[PDB]
C-alpha cells in the first residue's frame, strides 16, 4: 500500500521505521506550507507564477534589505501573479504576504520597525515575522505599532537568541505563532545546541496548537547548485517529522540561481516526510495532552478528527470566517486534508500557517436561505476537492459547520459519502 | 494537571473528586487502582441493566412496582418452571406495574420481558417444549429470548426459525453453559444478538475453578464485537435467605461490571428469596460504584485499536460522539433511534456520558436495556409535518426529560446524534449543544 | 516446543492489549507453574488435630492463623504445638519439607483508643511461643502499629506486623499505616460493616494496588469461600472472588470459618489452591511488569538493582525459576515485588525467615539444614544445588531449563549483588 | 544522595517524561551533557589528514575509525596513510588518559561480480591488518559472500559493513543485513540512484532494522559538506548530524570534510560536539521499551545477561557497565539495548578493541597484563582495571554504582553473570 500505510499500522515507533518503504508513493496533498523570500531572483511576475505552481504558499519580504518602494513593487508582482489564476475558482491558490522586520539592533521597538510595520498595514500584509523577540512586551510593542487597522495581522515571533529561548512560554502565550530563526540562533547559542531549541519549540507549539516555522539554510547549497546536499534534504524532512507547520527558503529564493527548483525540492521532500509521520503515536499523544474543554469548536474538532481516522476520510471540509475552526482541526494532525471554505481573502491567506489546511476562497453568489448557503459552500469544497485530486466518488468526508452565522459557533460534524 | 486545569477551574475541584475522576485521569492501570477512593461518590445514573427473574416472591403488581423503582430493567421468565398460564399472569402483572407510571411520559421507565427456555436436555436439537414456549413468547410479545444450552450456530438458527415470521424483532441471547459452547463461541456470537455467561451449568460442565476464565473471555469478545453480554447465576445467592450479601457476592457483582458485562442477573434472589427488592437495590448500588471505577482511558484506547476501520457512517459518528463527550465531560449523548442500533454503536465505546435514546418504538425502548449505558425514552407524540421540526422536537424531548430526571443541568454540554433522512440506518450527524 | 506455548495462558500473555489478552484466555490452557499466592488457614476445632493438619499442609496451607478473639492462652499454645508437630513430621525428607508460618491475629482495641491490656498479654504470649507474624486488628493510625511493636519487646523485633484495615479511619490513614507496617490485611468482614458494603471492592482494589506499588505483602480476607463452611462446593461468586483477589495482586488469600469451624477444611484449602493456580496464569504480565517498573523509583541499593535485573533476565529466557539465597527473606521479597512469572525459590537456614517469606507472592521457601562448609563459595553452591534438587523433586525444574541464581559477595544479610544464568543439568 | 544538580544535567528532566511529545517540550539548551560521547566518528584519511601531526589532532578531537577510500590513491599511498595512523595512535601509549584504539577501515572501489581491483584491495586489507571493510554497492547476499571469500584464510575476523547505495540494495536489505556484520547508509550514491527526496526514508528504515537486529549502522556522506571550505557548518548540517544520532546510528562519517577540506580537525570537533548533545536527547524510556518488546525471547545466556545488566544500569543510574569480552560480542549485546551508562569493554584482543568502536556506547580498554594462574584473580584484575581507567577518565568516582558483566569460565561465549559493585 501507498502513503506508508504499512508503516502507519505498526505497533511501535521502531517497527514503523522498519516498515518505511521508498516504493510507497505519497498520495495526500502536501500539508507543510512553503515560505519563499522574495528578492532579485524571484521578483518578476513570470518567475512568481512558476513559484506559485511549484508550491509557494507564503511570500516573505525581508525588510532588513531593499526599500519601501522595492518591497511595494515585490508585493504588486506577487498579487499580479496570484490573481492571474483567479479565472478558475475551483483551482485558485491564495498566497499570503509576510513582512519580516529588521529588528531592534542594540536598542525597544526601533523607529525603522515602526515605519515598516505602518507600511505593512497600509499594503495589507497578512503576517508579520517579528525579529529578535525576547519577551512578551516585545510582541505587545509590535501589536501596538500595527495600530487599530492591523488587528487582523498575525504576529509570528522569531526566536533568535538565548533570552527568547528562555522566555519562550511567555512569548508563545501572546504570539500567533513562532519562527525558529536558526541563522541568528546558531550564532547566539552554540551551533550544536540549535537542534535542541528547534525540537523543544516545535513540540511546545504543537502542544499549544499554534503554528511553528522552521527557517534558515534548509537548502543553502541550492543558491548556486541545482541539487541540494544529503544533509539539506534530511534537514527539510526532519523539520516536517519534528512537527513544523511551515518550512522556509531565504537566499535560495531571494538571490539564488534556482529559486523555482528550491521550491519544488521543499515540496517533494515535505510530501514524502508527511506520509512518514507515525500518526498512531502522534494523534494519541496530541489527544492526551490537549486539555479538556467546554468550547464547542474545540469539542467538535476532536470528534471530527477521531471520525476522520476511523473511516480513512479523504478530507475534513470546514467552514470558517477567521480560520479558527480549521486551526483547531489542524492541531490534532489528521491524515485527512482540512479543506477550509472561507469568504475572507485574508483568512484564506493566513490559514497557510496551519499544517494540513487547504484554503478555498468562496466567490460564488449568495443563497437567500442561510442553510442553503452553507450547503453550497460544502458542495464548493467537494467540487474543488474533486478537481484538485483530494477527492473521488466513493470517498467519505467529514463536514464541520456551525448552528448560526458568524465566527465562534462551530458545533456540528457530519459524515458524508462523495457523489 | 495542565490537561484538566482550565476545566477544574470551570467545574470546580468538587466535580473532579466525585465519580472516581482522580482514578480516571491516572496514566497507568496500577495508578488508577491506587487512586480509587471510597469517599468519591458516584454521580452518573446506573448504566448496567438488572435482569430480575419473576417468580412467587416477585409476582404481585405491588411488589413489581417496588422492583421497578429499585432498578429492575428486564423481567426474566424461566420456562424451566411453572406453566404457560403461570408465566402469562406474571407478564400481565409486569405490564400492569410498568404502565402504572405511563401517566408521566417524561419519567416513564420501559421494562423488557425476556423468556428463558428450558433447553434441549439429552436431545441433539430444539426440543418440542422449546418450540411451544417460543410460540408462546411471540404470541405474548416478549422482547428477548435467553436460549438455553447453545452449543453451535445451528442451535440459534433453530430458535430463530421457531420464532416464525412474527418474531423477527425478538433479540436472541445465547446462553453458553458447557464446554462445546465455549469452544464454538465465535460462531455462536456471530449469529446471536448477545450472550449470557450461564455460570450455574458452566460450573458443573467444566471445572469450577475455570469459570472465571470463560466469563472474562466471553465478556472481552462481546465487548470487542459490540454485542451485549449478561453475567448470570449466584451473584447474590446468600440474599435468598439473608438481608445482606457476603463479601464475595458484592465483589462478584462489582467484578462482572468491571469485566465489561452489559447486564447482571438475579435468579433465586428475586424469584423465590425473602428479599427480592433488597437484592435489586444491592445490585443497583454495586453497579453504580463499579461503573465509576472502570478505567475508561485504557478501555477507550483499546476499543479503538482493536476495532477495525469502518465506512459505516453510524459507526463513524458514534466514535466521534464518544470522543467529543469525553473531551467536555458531557453529561449525556442524546441519540434518535428507530431500532436501537445507533444507541448500541455509541454504547460499544463505553462512554462515561449517559446515552439517552429517544425512540417511537416501544419494543426498541425495552430492548436497548441490553446495552450498557443506554437510557430509553419513549416518544409518544404524533409526527410534525416538516421532518426537521419532528427531529428537533424529539431532541428537545430528550433535553427536557434529561433536565427533569436529573441527568442534565443548565450549563451542561450534551452531544446530539441524528441522521440526514428518515428511516433506520442514516445516522451521520453529531452536534455539541449547551444546555440553557 | 509448540506445546509449551499453548499452556499457562501463553497465547493471552503475548497479546498487545489487555482487551485482546482477555479474548485469548483459554479454559483448555493448563497451568504449569507452581501456585504462587499463599493460603492462610485459620486454626480451630475443625483443623486442630495433628493428622488433619498434615492433610492441610499437603493440600497447600502455608500460614496457620490463630484467632485470639476465641480461646484462652492454653488453647492457642496447644494449637501451636499441633501445628509444629504436623509440620515437623515431614522434616525427614528435606527436599520436600514445607515450612508453615504461625500468625497470631489479635482481639483488637474494642471501645478503647489503641492497644488493649488483653492485646498486650496476647502479644507477649506470641513472642514467648515464637509466632512469626502478627495480624494486628483494627489498625487506625501509625501509632497503633508502634504500640504493637513496643508490646512485642526486644525479643520480638523479627516478628512481621501485618496491619488489618477494618474501618473508615484505617482506609483514610492507609498511607501512614503502610509506611510503618510490614504488610496489610484487607479485613472485609468488619470493613463491610464499618463502610457501605458496596464500597468494599474499592477499598480492596486500592489497598492491593498501593501494597503492590510499595512492594509490601497484602492479604485478602473473609468470606472468600463462605458457603464451604457447610457445602462441599463453593458458589460461582466465591470462586470468582478468589480469582479476582489474585488478579487484583493479592499476595495471600485467607480462610476463616471455612477452616476453623467448617466441615470441609481440607477441601477449602484445595479449592483456593486450584483457583489461585488458574488465576496466576491469567495475570497480564506484559502490562503489570511495565507498570511496576515505571512506578518503582530509582534505587542505589544493590539488592534492589540485582532483583530488577534478575526479573528482567527471567522474562527474557522464560526461566523456570529464580533461586535466591536469603538470611532474612529480603532478597526474595525484592524479587517478588516485580511479579516474575518464574517461581522464586528462596534457600535459607533461618527457620523463621522460611516461614515469613510465605507472605510474598511467588516465593517458595526451602529450609537448608546442613552445617556450613569451611569454604564459603562451596556452602553457597551446595545451597544452590539444594534449591535445584528440591525444584526437580517438586516439579518446578527439569534438565534443560534455564534458571536465574541470585547470591551476594560476602556472608551475612544485606549483600546480595549477583545474578547468574544457569542451565539445569 | 545524588543532588538536584545531577537531575538537571544530561536532559534528565526530558528523560523522565511520560510521552515523546512531553520529552521534546522538556529539552533544554542549558542542560549540559555529562556522559562521554558514544557515537563513533569515522574520518576519511586523505591529503588534508595524512600527516602524523594532523592525525594526532584528529585523534584528540575524537576520531575513532580511520577510513581509507580505495576509489582514490594507490596501495603505496594507503599503506603510508595506515602507517601514519598507527604512528599517531601509538604516540599516546605513554598515558592511559590519552591512549585510544583507532580502527582502520578499507572502503572498496566497487563492482557482474566482485571486480579484480576489489579482490586485490581486499587482499591488501588482510595483509595490512585492517579491522573493517566498507563494501561498496552491495546489492544482494551473494555480494557479501564474495567479499567474505576474498578476505581469505587470514581475514575471517574482519568486519564487513555493507554499503547500501542503490534501489536493489534497499529492496534486498533484509538478506544483505542477515549476512553482513553491519550496514552503511551511503547517501551519496543513494541520492543519485533513487529520488533525492526519498533518501531520508531509506536511512530511517535501515537504521531502524539495524537497531532491531543489534547490528552497527553508519550514517555517511555530506553530513558537514560546507566545512570542506568554511570553518563553521550550515544549520542543516548540524541538524543532519543530530538527527542521524537520534535516528539510532552507531557511527557517523566524514568524507571530503577530512580527506581534502581546509578544516579536517574542526569537522571532527563539530561531529563530536553535536553527537554528545544528541545522545543526551535520546528518549531512552520509549527506546528501551520498544527494543525489549521487538526482541525475541532468547536462551543465549549472553543475551539474557545483557538485558538484565541494562535494566539494572537504568534502575540505579549506573555510571558504567564494565564487560569482559574477547571478541567484542558481550559488549555488542549490551550496546543493542542502548544503555545510557557507558559500556567499558575490557579485552586482551587489540583487534576486538578497535572493532567495538562500531557499537554505540562501547569504550574499549586494551588490557596487556600477563594472565594470572588463578582465573578468578585474572578476572578481578581486569574488572579493577576497568574501574581505575574509568576513574582516571572521569566516568567514575568513589561511591558510584557500576554493573559488571562476566562469564563463569574462560573463553569467549560463556557470559552469564551480572554484578552490582559499589566503587571504592
Ligand atoms: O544583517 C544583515 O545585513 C542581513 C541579515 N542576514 C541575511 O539577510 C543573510 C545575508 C545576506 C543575504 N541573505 S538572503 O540571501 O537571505 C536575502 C537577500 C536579499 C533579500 C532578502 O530578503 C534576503 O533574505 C532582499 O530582500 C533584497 C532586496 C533588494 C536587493 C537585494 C536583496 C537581497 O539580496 C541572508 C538579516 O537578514 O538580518
Ligand atoms: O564516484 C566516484 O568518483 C568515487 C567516489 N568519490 C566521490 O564521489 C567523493 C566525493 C568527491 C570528493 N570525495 S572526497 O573528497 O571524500 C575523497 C577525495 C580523496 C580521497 C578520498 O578518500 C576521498 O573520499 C583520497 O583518498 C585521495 C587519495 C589520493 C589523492 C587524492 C585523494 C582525494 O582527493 C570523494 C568514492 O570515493 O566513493
Ligand atoms: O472558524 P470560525 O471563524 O469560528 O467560523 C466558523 C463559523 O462559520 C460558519 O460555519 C458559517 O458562518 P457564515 O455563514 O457567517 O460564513 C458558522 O456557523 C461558524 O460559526
Ligand atoms: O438507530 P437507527 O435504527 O439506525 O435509527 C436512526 C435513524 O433515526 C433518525 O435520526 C430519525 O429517523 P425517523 O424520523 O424515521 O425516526 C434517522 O435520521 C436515522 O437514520
Ligand atoms: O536476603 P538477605 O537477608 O539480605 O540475605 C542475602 C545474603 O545471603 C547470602 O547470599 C548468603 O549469606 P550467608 O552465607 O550468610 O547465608 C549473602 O551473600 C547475602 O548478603
Ligand atoms: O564477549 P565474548 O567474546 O563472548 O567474551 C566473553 C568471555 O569473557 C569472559 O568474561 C572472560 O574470559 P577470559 O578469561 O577467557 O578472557 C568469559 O567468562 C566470557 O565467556
Ligand atoms: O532572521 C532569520 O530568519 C534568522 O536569523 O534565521
Ligand atoms: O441456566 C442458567 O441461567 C445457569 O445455568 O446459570
Ligand atoms: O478480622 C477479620 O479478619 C475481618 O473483620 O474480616
Ligand atoms: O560511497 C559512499 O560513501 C556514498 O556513496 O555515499
Ligand atoms: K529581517
Ligand atoms: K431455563
Ligand atoms: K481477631
Ligand atoms: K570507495
Ligand atoms: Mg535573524
Ligand atoms: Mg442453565
Ligand atoms: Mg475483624
Ligand atoms: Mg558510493
Amino acid at each position: 500500500q501507498q502513503q506508508q500505510l504499512p508503516a502507519a499500522m505498526a505497533d511501535t515507533f521502531l517497527e514503523h521505521l522498519c516498515l518505511l518503504d521508498i516504493d510507497s508513493e505519497p498520495v495526500a496533498a502536501r500539508s507543510t506550507s512553503i515560505i519563499a523570500t522574495i528578492g532579485p531572483a524571484s521578483r518578476s511576475v513570470e518567475r512568481l507564477k512558476e513559484m506559485i505552481k511549484a508550491g509557494m504558499n507564503i511570500a516573505r519580504l525581508n525588510f532588513s534589505h531593499g526599500s519601501h518602494e522595492y518591497h511595494a513593487e515585490s508585493i504588486a508582482n506577487v498579487r499580479e501573479a496570484v490573481e492571474s489564476f483567479a479565472g478558475s475558482p475551483l483551482s485558485y491558490r491564495p498566497v499570503a504576504i509576510a513582512l519580516d522586520t529588521k529588528g531592534p539592533g542594540s536598542g525597544g521597538l526601533s523607529e525603522q520597525d515602526v515605519r515598516d510595520l505602518r507600511f505593512g498595514v497600509e499594503h495589507g500584509v497578512d503576517i508579520v515575522f517579528a525579529s529578535f523577540v525576547r519577551k512578551a512586551s516585545d510582541v505587545a510593542a509590535v501589536r501596538a505599532a500595527l495600530g487599530p487597522e492591523g488587528h487582523g495581522i498575525k504576529i509570528i515571533s522569531k526566536i533568535e537568541n538565548h533570552e527568547g529561548v528562555k522566555r519562550f512560554d511567555e512569548i508563545l502565550e501572546v504570539s500567533d505563532g513562532i519562527m525558529v530563526a536558526r541563522g541568528d540562533l546558531g550564532i547566539e547559542i552554540p551551533a550544536e545546541k540549535v537542534f535542541l531549541a528547534q525540537k523543544m519549540m516545535i513540540g511546545r507549539c504543537n502542544l499549544a496548537g499554534k503554528p511553528v516555522v522552521c527557517a534558515t539554510q534548509m537548502l543553502e547549497s541550492m543558491i548556486t547548485k541545482p541539487r541540494p546536499t544529503r544533509a539539506e534534504t534530511s534537514d527539510v524532512a526532519n523539520a516536517v517529522l519534528d512537527g513544523a507547520d511551515c518550512i522556509m527558503l531565504s537566499g535560495e529564493t531571494a538571490k539564488g540561481n534556482f529559486p523555482v527548483e528550491a521550491v519544488k525540492m521543499q515540496h517533494a521532500i515535505a510530501r514524502e516526510a508527511e506520509a512518514a509521520v507515525y500518526h498512531r503515536q502522534l494523534f494519541e499523544e496530541l489527544r492526551r495532552a490537549a486539555p479538556l474543554s467546554r468550547d464547542p469548536t474545540e469539542v467538535t474538532a476532536i470528534g471530527a478528527v477521531e471520525a476522520a481516522f476511523k473511516c480513512c476520510a479523504a478530507a475534513i471540509i470546514v467552514l470558517t470566517t477567521t480560520g479558527r475552526s480549521a486551526q483547531l482541526l489542524s492541531r490534532y494532525r489528521p491524515r485527512a486534508a482540512v479543506i477550509a471554505v472561507t469568504r475572507s481573502a485574508q483568512a484564506a491567506r493566513q490559514v497557510h500557517l496551519c499544517r494540513g489546511v487547504f484554503p478555498l476562497l468562496y466567490r460564488e453568489p449568495p443563497e437567500a436561505i442561510w442553510a442553503d448557503d452553507v450547503d453550497r459552500r460544502v458542495q464548493f469544497g467537494i467540487e474543488s476537492g474533486k478537481l484538485r485530486g483530494f477527492l473521488r466518488v466513493g470517498d467519505l468526508v467529514i463536514v464541520v459547520t456551525g448552528w448560526r452565522p458568524g465566527s465562534g459557533y462551530t458545533n456540528i460534524m457530519r459524515v458524508l459519502s462523495i457523489s
